[PDB]
């Protein structure tokens, strides 16, 4: 692992592994040679780590999720193994540029957004905390689509991420497992049998998860679907049908699409995972009574809800345990995390679909529900409507299964991902269940890993911090509070601002080479990157942008703090409003960026193909972080945390974790604005009439009229009709209701920005208070209050 | 010398006998991986299908075709 | 047009047209036989094209220019007619080498540089776009002189280009016309008469202009002067005097020489052209009210300015139209292109000369001016100095006519040839006119034809591109942006670099057989070819060369990227500084090329007789394109565009079209350096003291002292005294002011060159962004915004 | 063709550097494909192209069974 030896290993791989010499090698070949050179460093500790779990049998944690938004692996691995500086030197001596090799790697974009990225941060924190934890998901052949912008509109291109090979994954043939679908059920005198099923094989692929500087390397096991081997041509081609189960990730963020294929993916990952878990338990040097003391399975949202009735199926139908005992061990095994409260995102599978595909699971679900309601009928004999409300089944016409209800009764703990969120989940949405079971509902505020989101993406900052207070903060982020000691340290504030500046220059180079636009390197980088959603409101942001443009058009010489406004994110393919909003933004940017009067005063960029590796670039270069969801809509958020950690100030609503960010850093140190949760409720009751604000606010009217009259789309004056219509008559995210307070807030931001010392002092107060948001703290609370597992430091 | 052919995912079927008759199974020979082949990504080429012929003054062109990429894999002999 | 038939036609022409057999035929005979074989293929479509214009009467465009820098015709014709491959085969089967036959053809060097080459590219684009366009010029018996280098100095030899015949031209006897000079004017009661004039006949010669693969063949009509037929010997000999009018092209690039013979050529081409245009209009199956809707005449610079008062003369004195109406139709007919802002290049003819030669035109010009000032006096009663500034007449001592002012008032549109240039023309130089008439001033960025400057000169590149994205780019160069898709395609980058290499080997062979020097085929080909000018600064380049030589002399073993520095171009015969700079370069090259210590590290070549056919050879072999004019001096440039299209990287200033090249390809993808327009202005105000830089920059001092002390001219130590003097005390192109930034830039170029993959990636980014620079796009904008004409695709 | 162009080798020498054996008629389409490339893309005249094509290809017949044709 020294420089001379890394060059030798690199040359060795280029030769024997890539079959090339320095004359014919491609950049991809060099990336692969380096990837293998680094990968070899994981082996020893990966084998030892998994071997140690078997010998000492610590209770294991299984994080079951349909998503793992991993981003790239090369750099992350080098950093957690302490190999980056040496590799950087080696590659440089070989006459190459490691950063260029790094760009060849495809993101493992096996997720949509926060839910999937939370899982990824969790694996890093769990390996860093030394827990015997495993991530279980699906090895999608195609991840979240690559986004292109054509004529101002989003276009989707398949993310063929495995086309050239994934050196970071390991096929595990010996652990293949069969998964069953369809068929029929038989209640024989030897137990109930699920027969005449269609079989799809699940081949597992393991990816190492290195902890930060601790010799621990855990595993991420992703399952891939394969047709079993018992017109000939057509029969062989049809093998594709089974293989389509793990073909592509469903691209919806916070939205439920009840497609049968999605249901197939859900049972696929759940069946393979649990059978693999039980297999390992049975081989452990451990009857099943100890199962719950040896296994904890965390449900990442309701997507893997079928795991509950699958575990019961295994215990009852296979292991021959009596229902009562099976049920007991089941509840003690599962814990569920609720990640959302938007109606349209709720998973409610029609009973008929479940009956056809998973007949044995439907039966078990009905039983679960029966024992569920019988107990309620007991405690509350009269309340008939209570039974209707707590039922796992919704019989209102098209009968369907309420997966969240199934997760609640089958789990011993249910948690939200931010205080305000967990409160609403416990006291509103699931009141009937929490009153019945107080101690079941918990909170576990989200977090982000400071390796990827600090050390990796912003080395200049990580280094500056380390020089002031040491490196202990990497593994204990609450150590950042020591930074408070430097609030009056002028030289340190200058050093802090220089790091932001350099990040800004570096990213301005990315922008200019990727887009036409000329970037004012000194302007304020106002950023909003996240999935496109009406509730996240990049639309509100767009109104503010148009507002700023008009102010410039009117008073061209007024002292204006220059800005580069960046907005990026993917829209789900079938989400019409989301796609219209993107087109609006690109249209606005085209006018702004090409109007001679504004020039270098204001530049607008719709950041294309926002994904993990691109978040690592833009976040460190950000001055103002846009976290403006309508109060009550963002369960927690985590992008908000990344910006805080990287030196940006936040303009947002009192929503999700924005509330706890305010508590930690001091509310005066964030630009909070708009309606809070109570204001939204009150405005609801009264009835929200969008027209009022439009008529009542002149700057807003001009904006609205311009969008509506074709100012931003001359060739198609009515192009934005749907946006206008939704805004006046169907906006449940009250865009106009926060417009005023939002714009007033934005002006205060510009005011502060003119005061570099005041601005950087507040930045320091944010960075110094960001410690709570490390996923290491989130995982400690999960380990202690839910999984009952302990580290190894 | 060079050999040029197609890298079939499934070769000639594996034959079994059921009740005295031949039965065919898919020859999934790449399932566990083939160490003997070497992907040559940099030499991928586009192949055209369908479309139509256009007879121009610039010279007859085949247009509006469907495209399929060809990824070569080299095996040493 | 198949191989067998071409051989037969070739043999037929060799026989009947050249009166030869294979035993006695010369190489010239073979060239001519092939030329005629190819020429016959144009006839059918030339007759049809001109016949179709008469029947359908589309509005015609007349491009009036004293210059048409056409280069050779054989290859260009074969390519645009799709005959090259077949002809190549035919000639090969006949046992000949088509490339050797091609070298026999003389360039039709009827131009000085960019202005003349722009006209030539325009004819190709207009025929390719299918416009009913005609080029009108002078059939000079001698074009731009052939340049020889003797004892390091430029020597001029007459370019007797017609000596052996021009198969590409067709005499058109039936269209001969008389042109009048001198004489006197009579204002009779039947109209004003221009009498007792000297008459010179204008015999027109038509050359076909084939469009690229479209059946269109337009016409270039060049006029030749002939003495009319009513001491006998002397009287017959004196017929030479009239014939001298079309004898030779004035060899000045960007410089006004007010010779009476030049004035004669100007009226000659204008009188013959307009009379021919009116004749055709009157014979058209069209009163004159429709004239402007049937005719558009573009003035290539002010050289054909007399066309304005000539058209009025024809309308008033001949066609008997009233002044008012004549004036209206005139403005609607003419459009003027301003190609320069250098003081010494401004055409200002002394009134006395115009009065003697063209008395009727002087009168008309005075009238034009009178109606011109009367209107200003009206709108601006007080501003007396405004009238002085906008007058067509300069009365300051030696009264002369400001031809640009005459072009402005007689035209409905005035355009510059590059954004920065058109801006300066509109807002500075002609502010008084643009404020008075905003919409009159336009921009039309120059372009080059991708047939001659890509398909023809670099078939290897045109083929490589076509294989990747098809042939559509030939007729729509903006299609080259698709090349962006291959930026990470290693094999494609290798293929791109191979094409450059082959071009380099081919040209290195040209160099070694033409000059002593041994060429390092792998060295970087650093090239600067264009007319020799103080403003173009090949002098700055020469300083950089001497600088590199000294670095080598000091540190012989320092890692140096080897270069072959090529500098070529003709100097106007009476331009002393230009001739001294050439002698400097040849002197420098002699030392460098023969110093044992540098050897193959650095070779210097002064490319002799730079002309169109030689540009086609050197441009494709270039790695680094020198476009280093002082900011504000090169209106546009087009050589810069040729290099970009052919795979060279550009080192230049933010001047002319270099600015738009940067916008299209991204500024980081060009080696921009030095003062921009504002820096030049500021340095002016402050006052430029050359001494400062000399004293302030050690590497520059050594260079300067060496030139000054005879190091580069031992036998005549003070030979370069004038260069030194101009440099310290009269350099208005601030050579020393950009020396530092220039040399720093050059080092960065060498740095990148060491990185073949990085270098070729930037090359690809240049080629992929060169689409805007096709003259097809320039012509579309001229057709749409000025001539109001439409194609035929 | 790409490998030929990259070699240190026009196309006149193509058949001297390239021999393609057609194993039965299955890859017969290679004959008109080479012509298509030579003619539509490389712009060579038909005659020249056809001559080069014949010198490049050699055909091996592996069966006379009618159902195999
Ligand atoms: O596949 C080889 N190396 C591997 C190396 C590799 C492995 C994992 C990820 C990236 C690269 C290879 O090039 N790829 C696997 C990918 C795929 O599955 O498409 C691409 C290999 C080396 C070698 C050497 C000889 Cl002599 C013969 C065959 C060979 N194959
Ligand atoms: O895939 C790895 N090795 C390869 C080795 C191999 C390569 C070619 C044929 C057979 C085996 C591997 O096991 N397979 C490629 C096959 C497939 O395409 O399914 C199966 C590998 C090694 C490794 C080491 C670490 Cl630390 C992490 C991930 C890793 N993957
Ligand atoms: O001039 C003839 N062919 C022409 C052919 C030609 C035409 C145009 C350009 C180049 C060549 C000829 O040789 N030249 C015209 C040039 C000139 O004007 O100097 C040179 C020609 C053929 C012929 C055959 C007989 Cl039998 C008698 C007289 C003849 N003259
Ligand atoms: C962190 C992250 C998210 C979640 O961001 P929010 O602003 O909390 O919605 C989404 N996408 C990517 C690529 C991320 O890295
Ligand atoms: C294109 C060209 C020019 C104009 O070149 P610049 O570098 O723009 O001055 C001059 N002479 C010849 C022979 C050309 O082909
Ligand atoms: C269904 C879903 O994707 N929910 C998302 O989950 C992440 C992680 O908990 C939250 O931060 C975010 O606010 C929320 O929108
Ligand atoms: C008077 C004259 O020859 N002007 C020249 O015209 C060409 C064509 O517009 C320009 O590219 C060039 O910069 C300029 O020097
Ligand atoms: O197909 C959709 N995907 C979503 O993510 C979404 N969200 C929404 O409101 N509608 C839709 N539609
Ligand atoms: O005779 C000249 N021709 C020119 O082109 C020129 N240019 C210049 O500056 N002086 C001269 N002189």
């Amino acid at each position: 692992e020294n420089v001379a030896e890394l060059k030798k290993s690199f040359n060795r791989h280029l030769h024997f592994t890539l079959v090339k010499d320095r004359n014919v090698a491609t950049t991809r070949d060099y990336y692969f040679a380096l990837a293998h050179t680094v990968r070899d460093h994981l082996v020893g500790r990966w084998i030892r780590t998994q071997q140690h779990y078997y010998d000492k049998c610590p209770k294991r944690v299984y994080y079951l999720s349909l998503e793992f938004y991993m981003g790239r692996t090369l750099q992350n691995t080098m950093i957690n193994l302490g190999l980056q500086n040496a590799c950087d030197e080696a590659i440089y001596q070989l006459g190459l540029d490691i950063e260029e090799l790094e760009e060849i790697e495809e993101d493992a974009g096996l997720g949509n957004g926060g839910l999937g990225r939370l899982a990824a941060c969790f694996l890093d924190s769990m390996a860093t905390l030394g827990l015997a934890a495993y991530g279980y998901g699906i090895r999608y052949e195609y991840g979240i689509f690559n986004q292109k912008i054509r004529d101002g509109w989003q276009v989707e291109e398949a993310d063929d991420w495995l086309r050239y090979g994934n050196p970071w994954e390991k096929s595990r043939p010996e652990f293949m497992l069969p998964v069953h679908f369809y068929g029929k059920v038989e209640h024989t005198n030897t137990g109930t049998k699920w027969i005449d099923t269609q079989v799809v094989l699940a081949l597992p692929y393991d990816t190492p998860v290195p902890g930060y500087m601790n010799n621990t390397v855990n595993t991420m096991r992703l399952w891939s679907a394969r047709a079993p081997n018992d017109d000939y041509i057509q029969a062989v081609l049809d093998r594709n049908l089974a293989e389509n189960i793990s073909r592509v990730l469903y691209p919806n963020d916070n939205f439920f699409e009840g497609k049968e294929l999605r249901l197939k993916q859900e049972y696929f990952v759940v069946a393979a995972t649990l059978q693999d878990i039980i297999r390992r338990f049975k081989a452990s040097k451990f009857v099943f009574d100890a199962f719950p003391d040896q296994v904890a399975i965390q449900l990442n949202d309701t997507h893997p809800a079928l795991a509950i009735p699958e575990l019961m199926r295994i215990f009852v139908d296979i292991e021959k345990l009596p229902w009562s005992k099976a049920w007991e061990l089941t509840q003690k095994t599962f814990a569920y995390t609720n990640h959302t409260v938007l109606p349209e995102a709720l998973e409610r599978w029609p009973v008929d679909l479940v009956e056809k595909l998973l007949p044995r699971h439907l039966e078990i679900i009905y039983e679960i529900n029966q024992k569920h309601l019988d107990r309620i009928v007991a405690l509350f004999p009269k309340d008939v409507d209570r039974l209707r409300r707590m039922s796992l089944i919704e019989e209102e016409g098209s009968k369907r299964i309420n997966m969240a209800h199934l997760c609640i009764v089958g789990s011993h703990a249910v948690n939200g991902v931010a205080k305000i969120h967990s409160d609403i989940v416990k006291t509103k949405v699931f009141k009937d269940f929490s009153e019945l079971e107080p101690d079941k509902f918990q909170n576990k505020t989200n977090g982000i890993t400071p390796r990827r989101w600090l050390l990796l993406c912003n080395p200049g900052l990580a280094e500056l911090i380390a020089e002031k207070i040491g490196e202990d903060y990497v593994k204990d982020l609450s150590q950042l509070t020591k930074l408070h000691s430097f609030l009056g340290d002028d030289v340190f504030l200058r050093e802090l601002a220089k790091v932001k500046q350099e990040n800004k220059l570096k990213f301005s180079q990315f922008l200019e080479t990727e887009y036409k636009v000329k970037i004012n390197p000194s302007s304020m980088f106002d950023v909003q990157v996240k999935r496109i959603h009406e509730y996240k409101r990049q639309l509100l942001n767009c109104l503010h942008v148009i507002t700023m443009y008009n102010r410039i058009k009117k008073d061209p010489k007024k002292l204006f703090v220059p800005r580069t406004v960046i907005i990026g994110g993917k829209a789900a393919p079938g989400y019409h409003m989301a796609k219209m909003i993107i087109k609006l933004i690109t249209s606005v940017a085209d006018v702004v960026n090409n109007d001679p009067m504004v020039g270098s005063k204001l530049k607008v960029i719709f950041l294309e193909n926002y994904r993990v590796s691109l978040a690592e670039k833009v976040i460190p270069a950000t001055d103002l972080s846009e976290q403006i969801s309508t109060a009550g809509t963002e369960a927690s958020g985590t992008g908000n945390m990344k910006f805080m950690l990287n030196g940006a100030l936040t303009i947002g609503t009192m929503d999700g974790a924005n509330v706890e960010m305010a508590e930690e850093a001091g509310e005066e140190n964030l630009f909070i604005f708009g309606m809070r949760i109570d204001d939204v409720a009150a405005l609801d009751k009264k009835g929200y009439e969008a027209k009022e604000y439009y008529e009542a606010l002149p700057e807003l009217k001009l904006v609205i009229d311009q969008i509506d009259n074709g100012f931003f789309s001359p060739k198609q004056p009515d192009l934005f009709k749907d946006i206008i219509n939704m805004l006046f008559y169907h906006d449940r995210f009250k865009v106009f209701a926060d417009y005023e307070a939002y714009v007033k807030c934005q002006d205060k931001v510009s005011q502060l920005y003119m005061n570099p010392k005041a601005w950087n002092t507040m930045v320091l107060k944010n960075i110094a208070a960001s410690g709570k948001f490390s996923s290491d703290r989130t995982i400690k609370e999960y380990a202690q209050n839910i999984w009952n597992v302990e580290p190894s430091d």
